[PDB]
């Protein structure tokens, strides 16, 4: 009667960690009744002040939230509402970091956010490639192209109008307008498929780098601001190898999981199996130590030069991880 329960008692000390890599995301799960995406986003909001800044009905933040939350599928290993909240978090991190400080306005801060909570919503547990071969609606939906990112994206901004739901009813078209725009942006940027493309171009943002007189980044046109922003999200989506290793091997054995699922599925119907989804002829550790060689290092260490030093610890728990797994290796 006013006062929390014990439950949301010790929950409420968990979330003190909201701004710390490292934060115990299953263990929020597990406190906040397989909640996460819901109570990290409204602590963000609130810490953030989002509500007050977008006049945001408190009443209808959580229905919104809960919606899209549900909207996840609880029956997927890895493509579930734990990785969305934890990309949220993650992207709520890098956004403090100290290189940024005053660099971003709220409606960019805001999109970050808004499209690290919708952006893997409804995914099915299956892969692009996989959705096209199959010939599933989905892909005939999205002509093929960003398949599963294109949905998200779709889903995501469909809930704002279910009962209730409609977070940005007192933002003005303008604002509506630059906020779709940079969530649609953010979103496509996190196909993998484009992964080689962002990181050449975060590249030469590091090659041509100008910092301001109070030494933070300086980011004068839109490209560049939404280069940044496109590059934060998927440094979120690939931090599973640079966290605190009781973490990231649940998210490893969550990722097996799903693909092994797919392989599954692949192999029942004769077609070629995807990389690393055959549970038959898998090493996971070598798995693991080419993802952080060839994809999760390059990115990581790019952006870590772009923020440099703010990302060092980062760095060094990534480089960690990955001599670890080597270490498993038979
Ligand atoms: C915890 O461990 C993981 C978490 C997530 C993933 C994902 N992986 N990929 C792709 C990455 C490239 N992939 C590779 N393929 C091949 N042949 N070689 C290689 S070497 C280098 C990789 C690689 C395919 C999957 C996705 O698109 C997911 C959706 C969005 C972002 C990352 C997600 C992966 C994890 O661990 C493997
Ligand atoms: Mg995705």
């Amino acid at each position: 009667f006013g006062v929390k329960t014990e439950q949301e008692d010790v929950l409420a000390k968990e979330l003190e960690d909201v701004n710390k890599w490292g934060l115990h995301v299953f263990r929020i799960a597990e406190l906040s009744g397989n909640r996460p995406l819901t109570v990290i986003m409204h602590t963000i909001f609130q810490e953030r002040d989002l509500l007050k800044t977008f006049k945001i009905p408190v009443d209808t933040l959580i229905t919104y939230l809960m919606t899209l939350e549900d909207h996840y599928h609880a029956d997927v290993a890895y493509h579930n509402n734990i990785h969305a909240a934890d990309v949220v978090q993650s992207t709520h991190v890098l956004l403090s970091t100290p290189a940024l400080e005053a660099v971003f306005t709220d409606l960019e801060i805001l999109a970050a956010i808004f499209a690290s909570a919708i952006h893997d919503v409804d995914h099915p547990g299956v892969s692009n490639q996989f959705l096209i071969n199959t010939n599933s609606e989905l892909a005939l939906m999205y002509n093929d192209s960003s398949v599963l990112e294109n949905h998200h994206l779709a889903v995501g901004f469909k809930l704002l109008q279910e009962e209730n739901c409609d977070i940005f009813q007192n933002l003005t078209k303008k604002q509506r307008q630059s906020l779709r725009k940079m969530v649609i942006d953010i979103v496509l940027a996190t196909d993998m498929s484009k992964h080689m493309n962002l990181l050449a171009d975060l590249k030469t943002m590091v090659e041509t780098k100008k910092v301001t007189s109070s030494g933070v980044l300086l980011l004068d046109n839109y490209s560049d601001r939404i280069q940044v922003l496109q590059n934060m999200v998927h440094c979120a989506d690939l931090s599973n190898p640079t966290k605190p290793l009781q973490l990231y091997r649940q998210w490893t054995d969550r990722i097996m999981e799903e693909f092994f699922r797919q392989g599954d599925r692949e192999r029942e119907r004769g077609m070629e199996i995807s990389p690393m989804c055959d549970k038959h002829n898998a090493s996971v550790e070598k798995s693991q130590v080419g993802f952080i060689d060839y994809i999760v290092h390059p990115l990581w260490e790019t952006w870590a030069d772009l923020v440099h030093p703010d990302a060092q610890d980062i760095l060094d728990t990534l480089e960690d991880n990955r001599e670890w797994y080597q270490s498993t290796i038979p």
